[PDB]
């Protein structure tokens, strides 16, 4: 069976966590949450508790089938561990290729990877200059597939999300 | 006379606002707030509450003798203006050396210039990579000065960066 790693800080928008994981369980593939601590709770900006599963310390990055990374204000408090483990994380699916889907502000720690050079993304308006300094080709779109990277833009875009991302794992 | 505009949206960090604020005043500078809407009110993300003065649409960057940016999620924010007007008029400031004072994630406001290029800044950890990869020199020291640039890193930063910027001013 297929498995997901979710990368995961408090402020997290809460849809971009519940919707893409039910999406992915829906289609048969398990899910997984990675942040800091095993065992303690990061919550949604709007209030929604989740339990991380796996501390990023412990993680091995090479037992998962994909990376989600859920956007809000998560992905900016992942980059600002002072290791960088999460970007250091990412890097192994974008260097090997592995399916990863960032939605939202979730691109942001695809820049930490410094994977981007000629890849296409989407992101939220918010972050795209810093995308493109980060030496991406970047659009405006509700989905963007770039081989194994799928990017989307903000909750709106979901429903086009969550079909690419499946679509990818059966792959 | 001397009139700093401070750019502010929603869940700025409050003392990143009102310390500064409370600096410029306390020697003699006037401070106006510059946001989405005249006369509305953004709260900070522990709850303090200022009013807009000036609305973005109609305010003219000429009017001013600085450009102060807190940080917290308050830049991010400005960064999701569709026209991109917080960036425009953060472009007055750069273009024209006028002092330019940002805390935190408030330099991601000044990405959006586009004349980061062989500046020297710092600001917090989370948001160094894309000022470097926006061109910058960036360093990890508690307040920068590069020429009429003044960047600061955290809350623990604001005395240094209060001293720098009303030196500015001064000059």
């Amino acid at each position: 069976t297929k498995k997901v790693a979710i990368i995961l800080a408090n402020e997290f928008e809460d849809i971009e966590y519940s919707s893409p994981k039910e999406a992915l369980e829906n289609a048969g593939f398990n899910t997984v949450v990675i942040g800091d601590t095993a065992n303690s709770e990061v919550v949604g900006k709007h209030g929604e508790k989740v339990t991380v599963d796996v501390g990023i310390a412990e993680a091995k990055p090479e037992d998962y089938d994909a990376l989600l990374i859920p956007g809000g204000f998560s992905p900016d408090h992942l980059r600002g561990d002072t290791e960088g483990r999460y970007g250091t994380f990412a890097k192994y699916f974008t260097k090997n290729d592995v399916p990863t889907f960032a939605i939202d502000h979730g691109p942001q720690i695809l820049i930490d990877t410094d994977d981007l050079k000629g890849r296409t993304l989407t992101a939220v308006l918010n972050v795209r200059k810093d995308l493109s300094n980060a030496g991406a080709h970047v659009v405006d779109e509700s989905v963007v597939v770039d081989n194994n990277i799928v990017t989307s833009r903000v909750p709106d875009d979901l429903d086009d999300f969550n079909r690419e991302i499946v679509k990818q794992l059966q792959l």
